[PDB]
């Protein structure tokens, strides 16, 4: 190429920077919690309902 | 008494042996594990708070 070095390490660093930015935004934001596990027998009885 | 000691330690040992007799008789019974909980340990999204 003429200004680019490679199409993998460059894109990999790109995706790393992007994932860090995503984490930074997600932690300090309104990312409401959404879970399906409505566990009832917790407190030293660890199991997944039927 | 003119044929025994006190009426507390005698009865104490009497009950301390009766309790072991009752335990042995129970372990060989067929009681169906009557309890109050509802087996809600693993699924944390449900747990009897009543």
């Amino acid at each position: 190429n003429y200004g680019r070095g490679r199409e993998l390490m460059y894109q990999l660093e790109k995706k790393g920077k992007e994932i860090k930015r995503d984490l930074e935004k997600i932690l300090l934001s309104g990312q409401a919690r959404t879970d399906v596990l409505a566990d009832q027998y917790l407190t030293n009885s660890a199991a997944d309902p039927a």
